[PDB]
């Protein structure tokens, strides 16, 4: 059976990343504040909150608003998921130094959590006042939710095939298995991927709420998002969006890009268990994991690192814990960034890549935010505290979705 | 050498069930007869909203059989539509099958949908803005997410080996059945339920894409409406419908007992990177989507006997899939263009037509393309028309193009 490790698979690297957050729209600062102990998630002071007294009163909105990069006409005629991903997908080209490939054997893969959502209501609220012919003409484009992935895809000119795989909270890394599974089947040598996803906003809140599935500690906002710790409450919203630039190895060498790490193997399963919760025994999480494993060729005995979903609810951590314990990775140090950067929906698995990768680049892992006092049902080594130093060669970037979907991503040090 | 399924590279997978509602019938088999009788699912739309908006399009295929006929109480208070159509189709399959059982480790989902749930956004929209964030359902979340019906159809069916949703607006239905035949050839799974779903003609669905003028609007001859690759066509028909196919390693076919319909041989996938909804006039990277099927089959074009084309019917779409048949060397194939009669169901629209091309293997026959009168000289394909025709077909093409530059091909042969 073929392996990244025993050369089945092409080898396929990391070359270059991007992402906004609610630290920073940098990620090298955003990187650089999570190893300082940032949090992005404040007090929310959108006029929202109040109008509605909303019950959930923090959140980390984008340090810096992607429209603040946007014209008048991407303003009207792009929904905000287009919007981020041709601000990101620009400056990731940019990042990687504007490389000329061949447009045949380029690829995007880019998960979002819903598409162009406001145009559904603007334009239901446009025809409802005005008649049918009141509504875009642009209406379905800024609406469809493969909208974004394909913005990116005519912007960068990907003629390798331009997919949006959904995926709920997953989606952002289910993104990147579906791009690496793109280039090992041998449709493309690189491609662009990630998760991009809307801000925080009175009605998305009012839904995750209204499932009490939301932290509402509101008197401490940098203290709310406590993944795997005894107190928590479940979880906040950070913004974000993320992309990647991944190619064979071969590829990137011939063009002289020095890679960021190793994209080994990805485990795609789901739990058939309910439409919200994950399976409380973390079996079938854990073999997304250990698919992961099988395709790289790594075993769990050489997993250093994991880099949890760690959402902060009761349950989901909970389940968590035993999906990495069912797959041997529990000896792993594990960070659970959320902790810091709060739940980006279906850009997060994406941004939570990038992160990873990073672990593995430097050599180091930021500090879970407020783990104070562990859970005894978790039993995991989860770094806290200082950023945690260390030669980090294998990782696994977990995410999990509501549907029971469980995406597993292994990671190398280059 | 590179695997394909003719060189053992990857497994043999097959077709074991089929099951689809459509405005011909809620029967697979009664749409398959009707299709070969000339029937049309299109008529005029009768609905109150065609009259309280005075839409400019006043036709469509209703389905022959409402899903919510089927629906209990609670179904229709904690599931979209689309998630209620996922639940009747996917239990429908399963019985077709003769309820296999299956290690759910080994078996996964895959069923692509244009949008999702969003009628319950904008119930939940209006909800929230009559009597604020308390009177949102505890089940928006998972009713709207568009994930949401092939989460249902896997939490039903009881897949453990992944779910998934690709969403490529009018190509969704055939890149489920693409992502589907990855899965198994890949080893993650040996048996896998895939296709599309799609919400119901609307007010706002119409208004939308007629305002991109997209639609025909022959509203005095419904039947007469959709035209693919016709002299005379003007545009797009709307047409109900869901799909779904059971696909399998011919090896758990074979312990199973089950009999194969025809054989899912490779799947390409390509973009266009062109334009946001028009699809490249030069077919090109189309025409590369169905090469790189059959080369994942292993086959040439000059095996390919049957293309069942996209052929929405409009001017552009037609002559850009002619230009794309040609570049792929298949234009000598014999073509349908299933919409002429059963309409567009855009997310769901590729499985649907994914189910006739193997009922034409199966069967030795293509339906005729309605409608097809006057040949278009920038068209120049074989169009199937006037009786169904018959033929020992070896091997076939579906194609389908979404909005967004996507272009997916699915190769099947006869079992
Ligand atoms: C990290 C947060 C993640 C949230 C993810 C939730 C899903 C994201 C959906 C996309 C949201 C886009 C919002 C951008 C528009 C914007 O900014 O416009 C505001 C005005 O508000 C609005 O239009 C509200 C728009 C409501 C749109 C419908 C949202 C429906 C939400 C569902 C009921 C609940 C979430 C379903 C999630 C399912 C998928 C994942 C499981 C300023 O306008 P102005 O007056 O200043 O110009
Ligand atoms: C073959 C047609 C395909 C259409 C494809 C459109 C794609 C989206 C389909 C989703 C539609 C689901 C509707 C089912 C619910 C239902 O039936 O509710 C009616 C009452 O009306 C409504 O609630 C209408 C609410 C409409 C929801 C918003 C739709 C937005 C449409 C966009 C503006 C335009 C299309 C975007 C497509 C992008 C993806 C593909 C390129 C029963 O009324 P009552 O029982 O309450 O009396
Ligand atoms: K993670
Ligand atoms: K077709
Ligand atoms: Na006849």
């Amino acid at each position: 059976q073929p392996s990244t490790a025993n050369g089945g698979f092409p080898s396929v690297v990391v070359t270059a990343v991007t992402a906004t957050t609610s630290i920073s729209p940098d990620i090298e600062s955003t990187w650089k504040g999570l190893l300082a102990g940032e949090s992005g998630i404040h007090a929310l002071e959108d006029e929202f909150v109040t109008k509605w007294d909303l019950a959930v009163k923090i959140g980390g909105h984008l340090k810096d608003p992607v429209d603040s990069h946007m014209g008048r006409l991407d303003m009207r005629r792009m929904s905000y998921v287009q919007r981020m991903g041709k601000l990101l997908g620009g400056q990731l080209w940019e990042s990687a130094g504007s490389p000329e490939v061949d447009p045949d054997r380029f690829a995007v893969v880019v998960g979002t959590g819903l598409g162009g959502a406001e145009r559904i209501v603007e334009s239901y609220d446009l025809m409802n006042a005005g008649g049918p012919r009141k509504v875009s003409p642009l209406a379905v484009q800024m609406i469809m939710p493969n909208g974004a992935a394909a913005v990116i895809g005519l912007q960068l000119g990907a003629r390798a095939g331009v997919m949006t795989p959904v995926s709920a909270q997953s989606s952002g890394s289910e993104a990147i298995a579906h791009a690496w599974r793109q280039i090992v089947m041998g449709d493309a040598d690189v491609a662009v991927c990630g998760g991009v996803e809307g801000p925080i906003e009175a009605l998305p809140i009012a839904a995750f709420s209204m499932m009490r599935a939301m932290s509402t500690r509101n008197d401490e906002p940098e203290r709310a998002s406590r993944p795997f710790d005894k107190d928590r409450d479940g979880f906040v919203f950070g913004e974000a969006g993320a992309l990647m630039l991944i190619e064979t190895e071969e590829h990137a060498k011939a063009r002289g890009a020095k890679p960021l790490a190793r994209l080994l193997g990805a485990g795609i399963t789901s739990d058939a268990f309910h439409m919200v919760a994950p399976a409380a025994d973390g079996v079938r999480a854990g073999r997304a994991m250990t698919r992961s494993l099988e395709l790289a060729g790594l075993s769990p005995a050489d997993i250093d690192h994991v880099n949890a979903h760690g959402t902060a609810t009761p349950i989901g951590d909970a389940a968590e814990a035993n999906a990495i314990r069912v797959a041997g990775c529990d000896q792993a140090a594990v960070y659970a960034p959320k902790s810091a950067l709060g739940h980006s929906i279906g850009a997060v698995g994406a941004l939570e890549s990038v992160l990873t990768v990073l672990t593995l680049r430097d050599g180091v892992i930021p500090p879970t935010l407020n783990y104070e006092t562990p859970d005894p049902e978790i039993d995991l080594d989860v770094v806290a505290g200082e950023p945690r130093y260390g030669d980090y060669r294998y990782a696994v970037n977990n995410s999990f979705g509501f549907g029971g979907h469980n995406v597993a991503l292994a990671f190398g040090r280059y």
